[PDB]
């Protein structure tokens, strides 16, 4: 059952990248797995380099922990930053030097939809506090697919849109009063957008919650540990009820509890 976030566990490290190209990246499982994948299927994308086009796939968690992909997908265009998600058999990612979200069906290796996110800043315009090109952050929660961004119209405040997963049409949009560049990262749980205060502190907090049901925000002080002091990616998986994160070469999870 859904509820507000009340607790975040301490990070558990599943894999440590062995090259500097893995200092930051995105890794994830599918909260709505579809044949031929399972809830154990894992994807991993190192994103420090240029021309990021290869997506590593692991059919078993033990393969992921040992660093041995079972498949490698080649994307037809390059991918930007750490914000991508997998949902219902597709990778949703941002095209390099663009504000375009691309739907890449993993089993057929085909692009099924593209969508320019209207007004979205990109390429270091509205990054998170972590910097880089973290302007556009996709998210999956219990009700489906979302994208987190900002616009000049919103003057840098986080904008949140719900997306049709088949054709990437924007179904609804909310404008917060939370400055995107002031928070380390963000994610959605049960229709509530949460932000993290710091990418480096061992005593950070989940520090804001914006509820889409009310269109209002509140402060929070839920403790959050950046164990390795450089978190580039923090997302939520509603099937596992865990945060998945990338922190200074380490692919980690945080258990969460809801009220
Ligand atoms: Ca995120
Ligand atoms: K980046
Ligand atoms: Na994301």
């Amino acid at each position: 059952g859904c509820g507000a976030l009340v607790w975040v566990g301490e990070p558990v490290t599943l894999r440590t990248a062995e090259t500097i190209a893995g200092k930051y990246g995105v890794w994830m499982r599918d909260p709505k797995p579809t044949h031929p994948y399972t809830q154990e299927s894992t994807w991993r994308i190192d994103t420090v380099g240029t021309e990021i086009r290869q997506v590593f796939e692991y059919s078993q968690i033990s393969q992921f922990e040992q660093g041995y992909p079972s498949k490698v997908h080649v994307l037809p265009r390059a991918l930007e930053s750490t914000g991508a998600v997998v949902y219902a058999g597709s990778l949703y990612f941002q095209g390099a030097e663009s504000r375009t979200v691309v739907r890449y069906e993993l089993d057929t290796e085909t692009v099924k939809a593209e969508k320019e996110i209207p007004g979205a800043g990109y390429h270091g315009h509205f990054p998170y506090a972590w910097g880089g090109y973290t302007d556009i952050d996709l998210a999956v929660d219990e009700s489906g697919l979302w994208v987190i961004y900002s616009t000049e119209e919103a003057k840098g405040a986080i904008v949140l849109s719900k997306l049709n997963p088949a054709n990437l049409e924007l179904e609804r949009t909310w404008e917060t009063n939370i400055r995107k560049q002031s928070v380390a990262n963000a994610f959605v749980i049960c229709g509530i957008l949460y932000t993290v205060s710091s990418y480096s502190s061992a005593h950070a907090t989940v520090n804001f919650a914006y509820d889409t049901k009310t269109g209002t925000s509140k402060t929070l002080t839920i403790p959050f540990t950046n164990r390795y002091k450089y978190s580039s990616m923090i997302d939520y998986n509603p099937l596992e009820r865990k945060l998945f994160a990338w922190d200074n070469f380490n692919m980690v999870t945080y258990d969460i509890k809801l009220l």
